[PDB]
């Protein structure tokens, strides 16, 4: 049997990675066979599409993963490559590993692996992880998880020395003018807050550069409508170039870029465009996340007790079946409930000090 | 001159703390004088209201803080107590400390102090911090910031052994039935996601407890309308008790509570109500926050370089004047811009490896 590779991609970006992998492999093994969940580019390179990538871009997903667990198990491919899409591929990679199939996960699932347990899962599910960036490999090295640093595909696609004048000709920007790119972000929460402040920033810069060109790449129609509506109020008399996409051209053309996304900062770096990164998130949200990172807890009872006195179910674990399972023993109103009751009473006593009087004493001691 | 205490409160909760402090102080110094920014309860206890607390609950706030900086400086009070409201009081406390006035900050500003620099600011601005909880004092101990643990006022207000049957009589809950409290949260992002899953959780629990009473404390009319609209779709045929406020009664009455807020978990603890805490936040948001906590950076260029190669302005620093100030040197398109250009070129080279070929090699090595 010729080399048989199973592939799963769940987004256009995965389809691009998959197509490039298939071509490079065919240079070494022109008789290789490719099958799995393929997008149009992977199919163009010859991947048999048991399912279309669009079908993964919940109940249907579960059924597909079950069917693929069965069929790949029967096929016994030489290698299975999960291309990103970790919510789908990590579990699938684990099911196939259970059957002795060699698995690779392509792209570090940084957002998905939000706690240590998920790092362990990646290690159990894969024989190797492919990471775009060096600090991602260093991360997995600390966990004894085999990881190969392969570089970033966007660095292969973008030249070391891009042509600023060419990008300006495409966008219609004069070569003698200073140019500022505003990238308020791709997500909604980002655009709302940061759009107004980015516009105000440009207004301030116009006082120094009265002929400053301002280019705003907008990723889709909804995001465009959002930015226009914000600009109508904040700065209706500010002239800017609103673009449909074309963020790469805007960055290559500009003399500086104001970015919301620390992720788009990579493409800005490869564009050789100096940048400033401004970002805001809800303080309450950041405080809660930081509390979890620093203590592994989120609720005050557990911080006061120093253990998981109270059951905390977070992120994917905050799910009806698990919540109900955690509440049943407590609704019983039996021994375990009385034990928690007693502990709550001790903690209550520990923080019951007549705070009003304490505060008054502290004032008086500082005053004397 | 009799004891002269300056107070600033910016919310109802601060007004309550202030009133209790004034009364306790008057027990030791009946001739004490109180002045500052007072709510109705502080005024009832005799606080002279230069400004009303409602006036702080941006341009107006700046003017008031300026006026208070002047007048308190002239008054030279024995002590100034900033009651919570850290966005306003920490700066004011610093201005007064500059003039030799002794300052206390009441309530740990946990959300406000989102990074180490702000901890240093609290220390510089205050002679003493008053913390409700022991782990808050331990935190400030690590920074050599004087902090007194005074206990939590809510623990003084709530009895060690509340009357479950009494709270049930208030709410109209039968004494023989099992009762579940659903507290989907006080904020909007919380209610949206967590409301549906909390309702589904209750539906599951009804399969075991067909006569389970379900009480839902809703903090205001908007939040109520939100929950009702979610319930119309998710579970219109589920009978629940929708309450206007009365979260304390609901928790004292219930046999178990399902809580979104790790903060309301304290009041649940003092109610002696066993609880399960379920919470979700946007993974992308948590990933970004965790990245910042772990590395002090948010943008990929700085993670790749290992320093602040690129200027990052986050939270209160993400502000037009500072953003424009950071962009001016780059728009100049001079020496500093060319230096960043050169560094970007070196980093580009470091991640330019022909990733497609690397991935293909890794597949082939694993297949052989
Ligand atoms: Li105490
Ligand atoms: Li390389
Ligand atoms: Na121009
Ligand atoms: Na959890
Ligand atoms: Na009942
Ligand atoms: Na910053």
């Amino acid at each position: 049997r010729p080399l048989t590779i199973a592939l799963v991609a769940g987004e256009t970006s995965g389809d691009i990675l998959g197509a490039g992998l298939i071509r490079a492999l065919k240079e070494h093994v022109p008789n290789a066979r490719f099958v799995g969940v393929a997008g149009p580019r992977m199919q163009a390179e010859g991947c048999e599409a048991w399912y279309e990538m669009e079908e993964l871009a919940s109940r249907r997903s579960s059924h597909i993963r079950a069917d693929l667990t069965k069929r790949f198990g029967e096929l016994k491919p030489d290698v299975f490559v999960g291309i990103d899409a970790p919510d789908f591929n990590i579990t699938l990679e684990g099911n196939l590993k259970k059957q002795g199939i060699k698995t690779i996960h392509y792209v570090s699932p940084s957002v998905w692996a939000w706690r240590q347990k998920r790092v362990f899962k990646i290690g159990r599910a894969t024989d190797l992880v492919l990471a775009f960036l060096p600090f991602e490999k260093a991360f997995y090295d600390k966990y004894n998880v085999p990881c190969r640093f392969i570089g970033h595909t966007m660095a292969d696609a973008m030249p070391l020395d891009p042509d600023k004048n060419a990008a300006r000709d495409v966008l219609g920007i004069p070569h003698d003018a200073h140019c500022l790119a505003l990238l308020p972000g791709s997500r909604g929460a980002e655009v709302e807050s940061l759009s107004a402040d980015f516009l105000k920033t440009a207004q301030l810069l116009r006082q120094t550069y009265p002929d400053l060109e301002i280019v705003v790449p907008l990723v889709n129609a909804k995001r465009r409508e959002q930015f226009e509506r914000i600009k109508a109020e904040v700065a209706p008399d500010l002239s800017v170039h609103l673009l449909d996409g074309m963020g790469r051209e805007a960055m290559v053309a500009s003399d500086a870029a104001l970015l919301a996304s620390g992720t788009a900062a990579l493409e800005c770096m490869l564009s050789k465009c100096p940048m400033v990164v401004g970002y805001r998130m809800k303080p309450f949200t950041f405080w809660l996340a930081k509390r979890l990172v620093k203590t592994d807890y989120v609720s005050l009872p557990n911080l006061l007790a120093g253990r998981e006195l109270v059951k905390e179910l977070l992120q994917e674990e905050c799910e009806p079946q698990k919540l109900a399972a955690a509440l049943l023993p407590l609704l019983a109103n039996g021994k375990t409930s009385h034990a928690m009751h007693d502990t709550f009473r001790e903690l209550h006593q520990q923080i019951r000090c007549n705070a009003d009087e304490q505060a008054a004493q502290a004032v008086l001691e500082l005053a004397q």
